[PDB]
């Protein structure tokens, strides 16, 4: 049974990994085994002198702090965004662009980017005068919390996976990780995409055809959009994967709408299980958000992402056909 | 004692109120009595149906969360910033530009803008890997905390002074208070001043000279720079007041540098009691921060800021003469 899991983990470099199968085969540890597999694959334990027992201890604690009873924003989502970022990092247009530390920051940020998510939106937390929104002054409420939890767990017993980085390395990693996870706030998507478009239009490549990034502002912006694309990568995945992600977000949204009903609040878009249009909402989300984003990413790394974009377009056609 | 306290409060509309005297005479309650008085003077208990006992209960819980053993960032500084904002909101060049809710927000924000300050800077909190910096991801660490504490105290028994505001009024006040207090972060000073300068060069006034601000974006900017001015108003007060503020901030800075020294940390500027230049620092603070700010704000409110801007130049000349 560990033979089969090891077999499935040979796909870790491929888009459309069977992440739900890996979650089952690993005893509901997809985030630990996928992260561990990726750190080995990239030689990160050697490079940053990470004790393997420390890595496993932190990963299992981090994975524990995802809510097993949240339908979408759980440890499987975290594992999938981690793995999708890992693939995006390997794209030919980006070869040798990012340091080992920046690669570690992007992968770590993906792993923690939704930890302790309660299954309700920032807006719900603001409108219900939650303790989280009160702590964070209504501003990137969840994303600040994911960061705070993800860093705090490094301080538990035998959990500091960055114990052997230099002070300058830790300081630089911490800042990049914060910059990246804060960029997953969906209210920042339009400004983030507007900036990605500007970069594509003024794109510079090196003598080898690889993307040329002169400065932190450009490097972090690329990693911010990279993790944001991985976060919004479900509709680009093979359809059997995508449909299960849609089932899960809809279950999670419906539970929030029930709570909104239970309080006499207006029910949020897509949260009313009595007046739902699942297919129309996926087509809408692709047309106004996901495809504009992925088409701009595809341009930045052209033609590396052509197959991903073709799948997205087919999946949109399929959902559209069911209306 | 009661009778002389009331006579000092009669200067509540004057730049240079004897706030240390009021602190002495009120039993270390300057925040409460100055806030209470200003609410009367502006008719805010009537306009917003604030029960007088609720006002007092909250103001006293708030004042108790300012630290008595912090030399500068305590309840006297809070009371001083409140009263200073109260004065700047009466600048004839600002014609009741601001609604009554916009006035309530700027005064409430002033009162809470430093609550629970531990007497160390944001940078110290970041460098010591403090709980506060871990909570707030190194971004406006103290200012987020002041907001969160100031708002949370409204939930104590009989402390909700906004209980009779409408739901929309509460939502608008909360956003404005957050926007103002976040702008007291000193790392945002330069951008904030840049924006005040732009507002000055494309300023628009009546023939009577009074300022015309049409969109929320510019009106919140004025209130941000206003409370910022009130926070940085010590060098514009009568010299007997300003010198006391200088003594207190240097004591607080020196205590931070003593905590930095015994920890083995690099001692922050102006925090080394064995190598300080108190008067040079004040002159440099005026030349680079306080005068540019108040010179841009005097332009904005011409001629209303001349007496203030005059005191600042007098005080800068005096400090320079002690060198
Ligand atoms: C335009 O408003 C919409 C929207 O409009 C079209 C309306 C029908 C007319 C549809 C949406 O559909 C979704 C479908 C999803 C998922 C979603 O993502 C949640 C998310 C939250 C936080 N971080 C990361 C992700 C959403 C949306 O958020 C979402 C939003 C909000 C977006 C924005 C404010 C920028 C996630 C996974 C899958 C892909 C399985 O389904
Ligand atoms: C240029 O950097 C300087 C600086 O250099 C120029 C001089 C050559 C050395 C000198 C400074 O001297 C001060 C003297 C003070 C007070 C101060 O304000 C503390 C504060 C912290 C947090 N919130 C609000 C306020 C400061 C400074 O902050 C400060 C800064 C940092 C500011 C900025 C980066 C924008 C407060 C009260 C009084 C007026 C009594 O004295
Ligand atoms: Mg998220
Ligand atoms: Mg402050
Ligand atoms: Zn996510
Ligand atoms: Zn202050």
């Amino acid at each position: 049974q560990e033979d089969v899991l090891a077999k499935e983990l040979e796909d870790v470099n491929k888009w459309g990994l069977h992440v739900f199968r890996i979650a089952e085969l690993s005893g509901n540890r997809p985030l630990t085994v996928i992260m561990h597999t990726i750190f080995q694959e990239r030689d990160l334990l050697k490079t940053f002198k990470i004790p393997v027992d420390t890595l496993i201890t932190y990963l299992m604690t981090l994975e524990d702090h995802y809510h097993a009873d949240v339908a979408y924003h759980n440890n499987i989502h975290a594992a999938d965004v981690v793995q999708s970022t890992h693939v995006l990092l390997s794209t030919p247009a980006l070869e040798a662009v990012f340091t080992d530390l920046e690669i570690l920051a992007a992968i770590f940020a993906s792993a923690i980017h939704d930890v302790d998510h309660p299954g309700v939106s920032n807006q719900f937390l603001i409108n219900t005068n939650s303790e989280l929104a009160l702590m964070y002054n209504d501003s990137s409420v969840l994303e600040n919390h994911h960061l705070a939890v993800g860093f705090k767990l490094l301080q538990e017993e035998n959990c500091d996976i960055f114990q052997n980085l230099t002070k300058k390395q830790r300081q630089s990693l911490r800042k990049m990780v914060i910059d990246i996870v804060l960029a997953t706030d969906m209210s920042k998507h339009m400004n983030l995409l507007a900036d990605l478009k500007t970069m594509v239009e003024t794109k510079k490549v090196t003598s080898s055809g690889v993307l040329l990034l002169d400065n932190y502002s450009d490097r972090i912006q690329v990693l911010q959009n990279m993790v944001h694309c991985a976060d919004l990568s479900n509709p680009t995945k093979p359809l059997q994967l995508y449909r299960q992600w849609t089932d899960r977000i809809m279950e999670e949204f419906f539970r929030q709408g029930d709570r909104e009903r239970e309080r006499g609040m207006e029910i949020s878009p897509m949260c009313d299980k009595h007046n739902a249009s699942v297919e129309k909402s996926q087509v809408g989300f692709i047309d106004y958000i996901v495809h504009p984003l992925w088409e701009t990413w595809a341009d930045l790394v052209h033609p590396d992402a052509q197959d991903i974009l073709d799948t997205l377009e087919d999946n949109r056609e399929w959902y559209q056909s069911t209306i």
